């Protein structure tokens, strides 16, 4: 089945992973250099063995594809997956006049006391960002995230480059180029930025009218992140293939470090008892082609039949 | 044997490669996303099935490690592997007063007539570059090659960053970092530069006192380039491991496109009839540690017993 490489990776890290102490007084088990492949003609690799929310992936990917780094767009699609790094930058600032909450993320899931205070502070933030243009401009904007690396890379001359747009034009004119690359790794920013990008770089390749994509992912939360990551890049691959009029090939997912947190062990063991079902199919607006203008409604997933979400 | 992944890759491209017409009126056979691993504790992966010149690899790597982009240093070590792209930039200029030779590389191996004229023009160039500081400054310097990307990455603020030096300091202080990355891919230069780097990016990883390295290589001449490429990065891995006081782990070699030219087919078939021998061993100066100061003599290869070179 389409998703077996994900289960084999999880099982391999479980049975052969190396232990490393981790920053947040925990530990990981990891392996280096693992690869997964997914033939996208066999179905869409959204995990059946655990429910993965396709709507959040769609909206995040469309966000990136607009070159947008303002969480407002995500709030408008009911997507809170980027909230915390923005919440973090406002809560660290001068304009902020509520409870203390230094590292709200550690104290996050502990006492039910603070966890009611924070959830309302985040609920106010979200709403300010939604309706207050000036507040949104100031705290809604994450700065150096995928939207900017992919579509507005900042050059030394103060200008800005659309790597992905230029790449797509190359697929259309020079399909056999060996330079169909988009990087998110900027050696000038990486020493200071909040989040050196985990999805480091990717490359397309065309053969027999089919478009493949390989992603190099320097670091991977196998349980929480990977299942989202697989679906974003498989969707990216279909969307680019659609805009270029090509069929879809492989998605190849290559890791630097892939890890499992030492407290998440039983959740993934439980998942490894489940048996994949047939994979969903994707449908894209057959009459639209500029993916930089696609919206939620232009992307549909048929026949997705997952086991339940895990906690 | 240590080198079998190289022979399996060659054989896979031979038996399952996709044909693509190539720029220089030829064609390649290629595959996308292939990986090779080499456990560096089992020996040094310099190919036994074809002689590969370790001295040229050593000198090229030391060049990179100085942050140097002037071919003069290479000329002084009897290494001509970068000559042509420099020869190309002087022969295209105003100061040049010899025979015409537009695309000397196509006319290169054809008629023995021009091939005597060019070899002497290249022999004069090399000697000027060697003894004429001003000429060397002007035509010896390739500009954006590995030396500059790795050790003097140009920032927007007009400054310059030593990615590799900073990475090595991180290995020493934060060995379990998931950010031990050096990129050679600069989205601002890549649209114009002569040679968008083939050795796109690499990452280290440490476990149990052993240092591993993974390289992402976006494009690969399986017959001519790969055997050099494998030895440079395996040597890089040993050198960094030496400076940091670690043992050596895996070298993982991951490709975007890996190809074989459609006229090089029988050379690689002939090589596939040969049987690997035990791999050489590397010895490094046990009393020196700053690899940015290493020289030829600090690196020794024992017991390298190859079949003959191929043409
Ligand atoms: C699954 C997931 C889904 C949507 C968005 C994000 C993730 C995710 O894991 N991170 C993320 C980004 C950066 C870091 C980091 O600290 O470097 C992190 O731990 C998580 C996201 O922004
Ligand atoms: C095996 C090899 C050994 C040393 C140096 C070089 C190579 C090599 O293949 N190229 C190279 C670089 C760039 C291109 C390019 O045209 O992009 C190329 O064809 C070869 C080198 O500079
Ligand atoms: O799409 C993503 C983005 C991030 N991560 C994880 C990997 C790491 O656990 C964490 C970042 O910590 P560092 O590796 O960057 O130090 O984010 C994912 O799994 N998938
Ligand atoms: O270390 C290297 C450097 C380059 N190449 C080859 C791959 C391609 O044949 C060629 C560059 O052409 P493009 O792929 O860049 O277009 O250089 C290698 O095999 N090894």
């Amino acid at each position: 089945m389409l998703e077996q490489p994900y289960l084999d990776l999880a099982k391999k890290v479980l049975d052969e992973g190396h232990f490393k102490p981790d920053r947040t007084h925990t530990g990981t088990y990891s392996i280096f250099g693992h690869q997964m492949r997914f033939d996208l003609s066999k179905g869409f690799p959204l995990l059946t063995t655990k429910k993965v929310p396709f709507g959040l992936i769609k909206s995040e990917l469309l966000w990136f594809l607009h070159g947008d780094t303002n969480i407002r767009f995500l709030l408008q699609h009911r997507n809170h997956i980027w909230d915390e790094w923005a919440f973090e930058k406002w809560v660290k600032s001068d304009e902020y006049h509520g409870p203390d909450m230094t590292d709200f993320g550690h104290r996050s899931q502990k006492d039910p006391e603070f966890a009611a205070v924070y959830h309302e502070e985040m609920a106010k933030f979200d709403d300010r960002v939604l309706h207050d243009d000036a507040f949104a401009a100031k705290y809604g904007d994450l700065g150096l995230v995928y939207g900017s690396q992919w579509r507005a890379w900042h050059t030394s001359k103060g200008d800005t480059i659309d790597q992905l747009g230029d790449v797509i034009e190359q697929i259309k004119t020079h399909p056999y180029s060996r330079r169909l690359i988009v990087s998110a790794w900027n050696p000038e920013d990486v020493p200071t930025m909040a989040l050196p990008p985990c999805h480091t770089l990717y490359q397309f390749y065309v053969n027999d009218g089919k478009l493949s994509l390989q992603l190099y992912q320097r670091s991977a939360d196998i349980f929480l992140g990977v299942p989202f990551n697989i679906a974003s890049y498989a969707l990216l691959t279909h969307l680019v293939a659609h805009e270029c009029g090509l069929e879809v090939g492989e998605f190849i997912h290559t890791f630097g470090d892939a890890h499992l947190y030492v407290n998440h062990l039983d959740q993934i063991k439980e998942q490894l008892s489940r048996t994949p079902r047939p994979a969903p199919t994707l449908q894209l607006n057959p009459d639209k082609h500029d993916i930089f203008d696609f919206d939620m409604k232009d992307i549909k997933l048929l026949n997705y039949d997952p086991y339940p979400a895990i906690k």
